[PDB]
């Protein structure tokens, strides 16, 4: 059983707000500018100025915590450089058991709702329960930071807020490493791989990691500053954490080709090379494999050949649990 961050007690807080006819306002991470940030998001800044804190129950008549499951399409990055965190959360959803440890069951905007939610994280060398109120940064009635592809779904916005809380502010989350969020959700062991010096069995390692629910992300180093744009000629984003979400093998003109699937935590903007959604390659696999694996949809998620992956990306991170 998780210990309470700062001694804040989810169930006692929720019950007492319900008894006293109020919704929770979190003294530890309150709905003010200092919870946004200190410089790029400080009181005196252009980003800060239009932001208003609103509850999902003030935005919409029927907000839902989880809609059609907690899945990686619910992770669409907003105007914060927390790609590393969101790639980790998207990966987290592929392992149901670890997912529902971080995101406890039973939380809702209906029965028993009192403006408070809770999540569990590996922090300070402990499993910790972190509460948040549901006041969220919004602009023109829309979430400014992470949101789901379902506009009425809130669990992922609330998780990102809890993760900001432990680090001090949303701005504190700008720039990071995927392995750090992997740890904070698992307490497990991170390893990284230099894709330019990949071992010969690297596809096997990936397949076995995916089989056992380990979390995998990848990224392209910006090796000359930002000197070709962030976006490459083949539509890949440099210095940007991607989630690795599958590895599967296809028969391409009678030969097996090893494929790998990743998702941009933007929820949009995809590889436009071979095995991309509209690439010709899919014309030349057998119909069944094609219809099991290809999804023509701008969802941020796409296939590469493993050969292309290891040429295009520079780093892979794997967090293995027990
Ligand atoms: C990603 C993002 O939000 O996309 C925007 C839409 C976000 O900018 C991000 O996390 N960037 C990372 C690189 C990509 C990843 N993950 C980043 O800026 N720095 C980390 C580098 C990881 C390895 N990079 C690549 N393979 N490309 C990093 O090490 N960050 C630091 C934290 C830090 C402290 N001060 C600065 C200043 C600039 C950048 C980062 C930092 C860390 N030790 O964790
Ligand atoms: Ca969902
Ligand atoms: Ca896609």
């Amino acid at each position: 059983n998780a210990i309470k961050y700062l001694g804040q007690d989810y169930e006692n807080l929720r019950a007492r707000c319900l008894q006293n006819g109020v919704l929770f306002q979190d003294d530890a991470f309150p709905p003010v500018s200092h919870s946004l940030g200190f410089k790029e998001l400080g009181p005196n800044s252009s980003k800060t100025y239009g932001i208003k804190w609103k509850r999902p129950t003030e935005l919409l008549s029927n907000p839902q915590f989880i809609v059609d499951g907690a899945t990686r399409t619910d992770i669409c990055q907003g105007a914060l450089g927390d790609c590393w965190l969101l790639a980790a959360i998207a990966s987290l959803t592929l392992n149901e058991t670890i997912l529902h440890r971080v995101v406890p069951y039973g939380q809702s905007f209906q029965e028993g709702y009192a403006g408070i939610f809770h999540f569990q994280l590996w922090q300070f060398g402990e499993w910790v329960d972190v509460v948040v109120d549901d006041l969220l940064p919004t602009k023109d009635g829309k979430l400014v930071f992470v949101h789901s592809a379902q506009g009425n779904e809130f669990w992922s916005a609330l998780l990102e807020k809890a993760y900001a809380k432990v680090n001090g502010s949303y701005e504190a989350l700008s720039g990071g490493c995927t392995s750090e969020a992997f740890e904070d959700f698992t307490g497990g062991v991170t390893e990284w791989y230099d894709l330019q010096k990949a071992p010969s069995d690297l596809y096997q390692i990936i397949l076995k990691a995916l089989e056992r629910g380990s979390l995998l992300g990848c990224s392209i180093n910006i090796s000359d500053i930002r000197d070709l744009e962030a976006i490459t000629f083949k539509n890949l984003v440099r210095g940007h954490a991607y989630s690795v979400t599958d590895a599967k093998q296809v028969t391409y003109q009678g030969q097996r080709v090893n494929l790998i699937r990743m998702r941009n935590p933007w929820g949009e903007v995809e590889w436009k090379g071979p095995w991309s959604d509209n690439s010709y390659e899919w014309n030349k696999v057998d119909p069944y494999e094609r219809e099991q694996l290809r999804v023509k949809m701008e969802d941020g998620e796409f296939w590469m050949s493993f050969r292309d992956f290891i040429r295009e990306f520079t780093k892979l991170e794997i967090c293995n649990l027990t």
